[PDB]
């Protein structure tokens, strides 16, 4: 089963897919933890990718296309987990899925409200040597553990990021629905009522 997981950012794509990853035995591909890797290590596309990330922009396709193409899983189940971001990202990912004779089963559109959102990603706080994501007021960290407030996720930058994800990343739906395989979450929910929907879809 291969699934992508589309919406917002902080609609809680990442939390879910982490969660069902380790329970069901996917694979979890997100391409922000890949480029936060990538970063940190200093490889020529975490130097390349930093800029436009800190901006809240998107890294460039070719880059991340070329990065799927480096990772993608050959075999077992798959959450591709915030990518594809833009219609030549997905256009790409069918085309790779195909060469292999393989495809996108499902794709589940995390739907959230702006200032649900925006909650979300200001209270958002992050283990930054394990990649564990909390949050202030719905889940805060225990004692002992130090996390940060990603740069992007102060209040200029996810107004940015809002921006471009209504530009570039939510034609994708419409992308989507018309292969027939879209399906709809309510992520404004609380935690497990969305990973309720999350298994309704996938079983
Ligand atoms: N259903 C939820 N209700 C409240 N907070 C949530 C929910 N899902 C995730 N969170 C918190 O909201 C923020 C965004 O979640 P995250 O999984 O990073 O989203 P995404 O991967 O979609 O950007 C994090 O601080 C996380 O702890
Ligand atoms: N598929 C992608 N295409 C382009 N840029 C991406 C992609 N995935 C992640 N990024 C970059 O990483 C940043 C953070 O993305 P991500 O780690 O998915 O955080 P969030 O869950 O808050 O959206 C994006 O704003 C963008 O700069």
């Amino acid at each position: 089963m291969i699934l992508v997981f589309l919406g917002p950012p902080g609609a809680g794509k990442g939390t879910q897919a982490k969660r069902l990853a380790k329970e069901k035995g996917f694979v979890h591909i997100s391409t922000g933890d890949i480029l936060r890797e990538a970063v940190q290590k200093g490889t020529p596309l975490g130097k390349k990718a930093k800029e436009y990330m800190e901006r809240g922009e998107l890294v460039p396709d070719d880059l991340i296309i070329a990065l799927i193409e480096e990772v993608f899983p050959k075999h077992g189940n798959v959450i591709f987990d915030g990518f594809p971001r833009t219609v030549k990202q997905a256009e790409a990912l069918d085309e790779m899925l195909e060469k292999k004779g393989l495809k996108v089963d499902h794709v589940l559109l995390f739907e959230v409200p702006d200032e649900v959102v925006i909650e979300r990603l200001s209270g958002r706080r992050i283990n930054p040597e394990t990649g564990e994501v909390y949050h202030v007021k719905y889940n805060p960290p225990p004692p002992g553990v130090k996390v940060i407030q990603r740069e992007d996720d102060k209040p200029e930058v996810i107004k940015k990021r809002l921006e471009v994800y209504r530009e570039q990343t939510a034609p994708l739906i419409e992308y989507y629905k018309k292969k027939g395989i879209l399906r709809i979450i309510d992520a404004s929910k609380p935690v497990e009522e969305v990973y309720r929907q999350v298994l309704e879809v996938i079983g």
